């Protein structure tokens, strides 16, 4: 793991510089392009990517996990939804799985640690029956946390074998909002008044419940901030480890990785806390309604494409942006040059 | 046109309602998917679109003109540049011609007025040699603007039969940007400092000149804000006015369009003063790094859903947006039910 997290990649300045010069003399006035210049450039510099901006195939994985804090009344769905919905995302009924095959991505469900009995077609990685109430105590040991970060990292760079070059992260997991609240609280500093949202449609009354379980949380706790892994398995979930992982996975594996939504940026900035060398390989999908979503992505330091009030999670808005990665590249290889035309500007 | 504009049908409320509803119903946290969800609801009104968000064929329809106040300096790119890039549309090398591939859709290149000799491959619809230089006169006359905004509505419906169901609009024409930020600063009452940006590239410097030629343009013409048809022929260019119509064509049909950028926002000014009922078919793409960005959209009441920092033009942010569209329509009709799930949530 340590081996793991020392192996990661440094980006490639000089097949960025490349990108950079060919993406100046296209067909365009230089820059003109914004972000997806920004991006092509972004890409160029994964090791994993072979010197250019190219998206083979994609991937959206899918972490699933029961809560012990759900018992706090955080949550208006029901605990079993987890399960239930889990067991359709094989049947490519939900939200992710209809934008990933609009997106042309496979989507691949993996059980961390769902409260029921093992879901045929998913693959288990289960922990355990759901993860500790992180409102009196921890959600898990460190120990399996690390367990399950090395386990989740070595999945994803294994399908990296297999033809993959662009991941997605997603989660299921009812009341996983309240322990992602709690991370970004402690990874940032700000207060949880100021980071907890309605998740799925808790209603406005509900909220001080909410705020008040996040901060019992953090004081119970004392999770160290300094300490990615010490957070995640303290105020995390497996849900939550298991994303994280993805990211480290891609990374080592010299891959991009899209975020989804407010689940996924807590998971950003453990991965980053736990190792910077993450971060380069990045790339937000949209801006989460979460009221706690641009406290979160200040602190990333990242500034979503796509603005769409999305809340929905599983991954959904990572697919959603998959194609944005795909126009990144056509630009690149696609457009004719301004020589070529005999066409000279500023 | 008159008649046109008569006849431009209202918003179908029942398609609507039933919606509103069959959306409520599917697999996630009712209003979780957000603006897609405004979006499915908004196509299904569009009564083109027979009762359901769904989309068939894609074309992008790109008005190339060029402008006599190009001779007044606000434009670094050479007067050629139109001609030439139109003549690249037709080989499929440009931006918009890559990021329409990308998404499936056509790319229509119509001659509205390039000062060039008539160019092979292109849609025929010219003016003139270019329009009046705005600086001194009118870019055209009342009966000119009227005969293409009609020619142009026109063609815009006679794809509606060949199977296109979602447009996109865009533009080419070297000084555009001055034109356009007239009319922006005309219909929103806002002064020419605050909306005049640096186009393609125009160095910060020579902004000054911009912003006189601006000013002169609209004290020397007296367009009247009251009158959309007015302020295009008076300081517009053939290109606006054929954006224009396109806005007009669509709606008349009952279609929807998707906005580009900065030149199009004046466009879409101009249609929503001409013919209110042209609003509903209108969808934002991207939200266009121009100066008057904001200004413009706030006066259309539009959000757009794509941070890209794009400034191109030529119809690549509609082209990007495209997919958004179509992920609407498959998250309508592909997703699973909860009712089917025996799933029950607040
Ligand atoms: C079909 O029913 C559902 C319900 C919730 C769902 C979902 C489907 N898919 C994602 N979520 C989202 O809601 C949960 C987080 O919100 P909270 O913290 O309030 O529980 C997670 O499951 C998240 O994935
Ligand atoms: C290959 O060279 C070019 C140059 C400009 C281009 C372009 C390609 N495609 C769009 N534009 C954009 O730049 C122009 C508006 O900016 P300004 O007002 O400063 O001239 C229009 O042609 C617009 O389409
Ligand atoms: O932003 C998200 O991903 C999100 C917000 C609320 C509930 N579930 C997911
Ligand atoms: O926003 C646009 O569409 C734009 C901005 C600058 C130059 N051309 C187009």
């Amino acid at each position: 793991l340590h081996a793991l997290l020392r192996d990661i990649p440094a980006p490639d300045a000089e097949a960025m510089a490349r990108t950079q010069q060919h993406i100046d003399g296209l067909l365009k006035p230089p820059g003109s392009l914004g972000r997806l210049e920004t991006l092509a450039v972004q890409l160029a510099g994964m090791p994993g990517l072979n010197g250019t901006p190219q998206v083979g195939e994609k991937a959206v994985l899918v972490m699933c996990a029961d809560h012990g804090v759900w018992d706090e009344g955080v949550a208006v769905s029901p605990k079993i939804v987890t399960a239930i919905q889990a067991a359709n995302m094989t049947r490519g009924t939900t939200g992710v799985c209809v934008l990933a095959a609009q997106a042309g991505a496979k989507v691949h469900v993996i059980d961390v640690g769902i409260d029921a009995e093992p879901i045929p077609g998913v693959v288990n990685m289960r922990v355990a029956r759901g993860c500790g109430n992180i409102a009196v105590g921890p959600a898990m040991s460190r120990l399996q946390a690390e367990a399950l970060l090395l386990e989740v990292s070595r999945y994803t760079c294994d399908l990296a074998q297999r033809g993959v070059t662009l991941f997605g992260v997603g989660e299921l997991g009812m009341a996983n909002t309240t322990p992602a609240a709690a991370m970004v609280s402690v990874f940032t500093g700000s207060d949880a008044k100021e980071v907890v949202g309605i998740g799925a449609n808790l209603p406005p009354s509900r909220i001080d419940n909410k705020v008040d379980v996040v901060r019992r949380a953090i004081a119970i706790n004392q999770p160290n901030p300094r300490d990615g892994i010490d957070v995640l398995s303290k105020v995390g979930g497996f849900d939550l480890v298991g994303m994280t992982g993805v990211m480290l996975g891609a990374a080592r594996c010299g891959l991009p990785v899209l975020l989804d939504g407010f689940l996924s940026y807590s998971a950003a900035l453990a991965a980053c806390q736990i190792a910077p060398a993450v971060r380069p390989y990045l790339i937000p999908s949209h801006f989460s309604a979460e009221k706690g979503a641009r406290i979160a992505l200040a602190h990333l330091s990242m500034e979503p494409y796509l603005h769409m009030a999305m809340r929905l999670g599983e991954g959904s808005g990572a697919a959603l942006a998959m194609p944005i990665v795909e126009a990144a590249c056509a630009m690149f290889h696609n457009m004719g040059e301004l020589a070529a035309s005999n066409i000279v500007l500023p």
